[PDB]
């Protein structure tokens, strides 16, 4: 099945933190990385000067059940990042996200699959659209289809 996988970053040099992830995931056992998108730049809300965000997406064809994988994507947060409680509400090292796990609708308290909220934020949808142009969501939703319809300023790269 084909995970996509959202990846963001805003601490401790962004680049290098995105590029660990992307060892680490690709290191994830019975899974491979297809396809990685460009790096996007995601400025933040509000005046106050926060260090922008890195914003990626890959694709990961996997034999996991979507629960293991969350597992491993945990695992790697936990490993590589959340150093502070205050990454909660604020800048963070390291962020993933499963947004989709090929059209499986998942509803947990651990794992909700489509990604919370994922058509209603750019700094997702641009890298998802870059790596697969013609992806139907689980309710048949053209990803396309939600780029002209929704408020998106185009993200620049990174
Ligand atoms: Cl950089
Ligand atoms: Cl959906
Ligand atoms: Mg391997
Ligand atoms: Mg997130
Ligand atoms: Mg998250």
């Amino acid at each position: 099945t084909v995970a996509y996988i959202a990846i963001g970053s805003n601490l401790a040099s962004p680049l290098e933190q995105v590029n660990a992830a992307l060892k680490a995931l690709g290191d994830i056992p019975e899974s491979h990385i297809l396809t990685v998108s460009s790096f996007y730049r995601t400025p933040p809300l509000g005046p106050q000067d926060q260090p922008d965000a890195l914003n990626a997406a890959v694709a990961l064809e996997t034999s996991l059940a979507p629960e293991e994988l969350l597992n491993h994507t945990q695992r790697i947060e936990l490993q590589q990042g959340r150093v502070r409680k205050a990454e909660r509400w604020g800048p963070r090292t390291l962020d993933l996200d499963i947004m989709l796990f090929g059209n499986e609708v998942i509803n947990t308290e651990r794992l909700t699959v489509p990604h919370y909220d994922m058509k209603n934020r750019g700094f997702m949808l641009w890298p998802l659209f870059e790596i697969a142009p013609e992806l139907v969501f689980p309710d048949g939703e053209m990803l396309r289809q939600i780029l002209h319809t929704r408020a998106f300023d185009k993200l620049n790269k990174w």
